[PDB]
């Protein structure tokens, strides 16, 4: 029977359900073969190979096993309006706004997804291996870990799953008889193939569609081979679906980086921030602080799972196995940590390649030996006088989290890590001061829930999750609201950054980077009990910035709170909340938006 078909270890070797689930979905896609991995490195070298061998990576000989993937450009990014959630209730899943679309997710109905699942699956990986990949997200083993099975026609899907997540036999002998996430990923090309194929990267953008049925603990994946679309345990299944869980079940499931930071004299705290995509995470969770003495750790630098401890305090930890980061921008100046992370047993896809078979992209900042030239990620010959980048702006490494050089010694720590301070921020050119720090907590959760980023446009991006909200975005505010009712709760300090004012010729105000170990120093102090109130929060009192060791810093304009620009700011604010939020608004953000303007008025 099926058995006919494996081509890697035993159907009588997996956990019934799991054998269910293969079974089912085997039938319906019709693979050739069934690989069940085992997460070996025998088995990832086989895939690398195979992998060479179809055009679908090419070996970077520069580096110890580092490997490129080029794709289809129609294939390089998630696409919100094909990401949805399928739930019988709307608004489960989304606010019924009350003007326009739902800006904060994408619902679609039960009836609705079965017509595109069947218009999609049937016989998608004819000519076809499929993988089947048990992974965990969280140390294996953990009491805040959770399992998923994947199952995949994409090498390229498997060996970044095991670098994301922990991943292969181990998991299947942790998982036993246990529940687990049901993932189904085809790249939507069965074979004989029946259009172009573009760089040996199949794909199928006309029908991409990412959807997660959280009453069924399913993620149905077609269409995309891209990273944010077919890692299934990361964005599908640990920031949209844990979310779900964590309201049911008291945790949290969020877009935030979480460091731990140590002073001069040995005092260390946990904080998490979440920032919008091109803001920051991976820069400042693996930063190299300019301060002497100061030291910050990275446990994670994307998604944090987190819950209250049995006194009270606020335990995250990071459900990945390694980060998948923007590799544009990164160099031995902007993230020195990261630049070292990435020099073995990395993935690339998109980047440059040089003659030498190195990488590159813009803001590498590594000028080239002499001789050496640039292959762009479309595969031709590149100078910089050809009117395009030579890496995919989104273009990514994926590489093993161990290998940070200031990786936290508690970062797989089952008991995670205790959080003392969030902080939220995003790219504001105007109005918005350097650092401040919320009122109070229902104060700071209206902070989150305000964010605003320039993407030449400004948009909203509450806490940013909005475009990985699990389920109403309101009820996801109460949520957070009701932290403050939680039995003797250490609640964490909140406070809202800004690395990205700019001077009125564009410039910005603060250096940024490892600088940014200024900010987290007051951070630090505050949350060790000075201020200066102001109406949209506390700011640095007058020299309580540490500034030794800088050139000039025009602070008067970087800590600017212009009741203008404040007045048009509270306006969009409430606008927003109310019109997307609408009856799911909870009043806690009502007061404080009224609040923020009765403040700003005594200005
Ligand atoms: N001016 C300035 N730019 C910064 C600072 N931190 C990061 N950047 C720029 O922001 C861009 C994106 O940074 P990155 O660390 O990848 O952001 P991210 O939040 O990790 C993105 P994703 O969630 O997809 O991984 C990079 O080009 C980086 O150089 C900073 O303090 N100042
Ligand atoms: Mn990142
Ligand atoms: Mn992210």
């Amino acid at each position: 029977n099926l058995s006919a078909k494996v081509v890697q270890g035993s159907l009588d070797s997996l956990p019934q359900a799991v054998r269910e689930f293969l079974e089912n979905n085997a039938e319906l896609c019709q693979p050739d073969h069934i690989h069940i991995c085992d997460g070996s490195e025998e088995e990832n070298g086989r895939l690398l190979g195979q992998m060479e061998e179809e055009g679908i990576l090419r070996r970077l000989k520069k580096y110890d096993n580092c490997w490129l993937a080029l794709t289809d450009p129609r294939d390089v990014a998630r696409i919100e309006s094909k990401t949805v959630i399928v739930t019988q209730e709307q608004r489960d899943t989304v606010p019924i706004p009350k003007t326009g679309l739902s800006q904060l997710g994408r619902w679609m109905s039960e009836e609705d997804f079965e017509k595109a699942f069947n218009a999609r699956f049937p016989g998608c990986m004819k000519g076809r291996t499929m993988y089947v990949i048990p992974f965990s997200m969280g140390p294996l083993g953990s009491p805040l870990s959770k399992i998923g099975i994947e199952l995949t026609d994409s090498p390229y899907v498997v060996a970044s799953m095991r670098i994301m997540t922990r991943m292969g036999t181990p998991v299947l002998e942790a998982l036993g008889d246990g529940e687990f996430v049901k993932c189904l990923h085809s790249v939507g090309c069965p074979l004989p193939l029946q259009k172009p194929l573009v760089n040996n990267w199949p794909c199928n953008p006309e029908l991409t569609l990412i959807a997660h049925l959280p009453d069924r603990r399913e993620i149905i994946s077609f269409g995309s081979g891209y990273g944010g679309n077919s890692l299934l345990g990361k964005k599908c299944f640990a920031l949209r679906m844990a979310s779900r869980l964590a309201k049911e079940e008291g945790w949290l499931a969020e877009h935030m980086l979480v460091l731990g930071i140590t002073n001069p004299e040995g005092e260390k705290k946990y904080l998490a921030a979440a920032f919008p995509s091109a803001c920051g995470k991976t820069n400042l969770a693996m930063m190299n602080p300019s301060l002497p003495g100061w030291k910050v750790e990275c446990v994670g630098d994307d998604i944090a799972w987190m819950k209250f401890d049995a006194q009270g305090h606020l335990r995250a930890i990071n459900p990945e196995n390694g980060f998948f980061g923007v590799a544009p921008g990164t160099s031995v100046k902007t993230n020195p940590n990261a630049i070292k992370t990435i020099q073995k047993n990395t993935i690339f896809t998109n980047v440059a390649e040089t003659s030498d078979g190195g990488v590159y992209w813009e803001g590498i900042d590594e000028p080239l030996a002499s001789g050496v030239t640039i292959t762009s990620w479309k595969n031709k010959e590149w100078s910089s006088e050809d009117g395009e980048p030579c890496a995919h702006p989104n273009s990514r490494f994926c590489t093993p989290a161990s290998q940070c050089p200031i990786i936290d010694a508690a970062w797989e720590s089952p008991e995670g890590v205790p959080i003392e301070g969030i902080i939220f921020g995003g790219r504001r050119p105007a109005g918005v001061p350097l650092v401040y720090e919320a009122l109070s907590w229902q104060h700071g959760v209206f902070v989150g829930a305000a964010m605003r980023s320039e993407a030449k446009i400004i948009m909203h991006d509450p806490f940013a999750m909005r475009p990985f909200f699990g389920y109403n975005f309101g009820k996801y505010l109460a949520h957070w609201l009701s932290m403050a009712q939680h039995p003797a709760a250490k609640l964490p300090k909140i406070f809202h950054v800004n690395w990205f004012r700019k001077d009125k010729e564009g410039k910005f105000l603060w250096p940024g980077f490892g600088e940014n170990s200024r900010v987290l120093e007051w951070m630090f102090n505050r949350i060790d009990g000075s201020t200066k109130l102001t109406p949209i929060g506390y700011i640095p009192k007058e020299d309580a910035l540490n500034l030794k060791g800088l050139g000039h810093i025009n602070m008067m304009e970087l800590f600017s709170i212009s009741k203008e620009f404040w007045d048009k700011e509270v306006e969009d604010i409430e606008k927003y909340l109310v019109d997307q939020v609408n009856a799911d608004l909870p009043c806690e953000i009502e007061r404080e938006i009224l609040a923020l303007k009765q403040r700003i008025s005594q200005m």
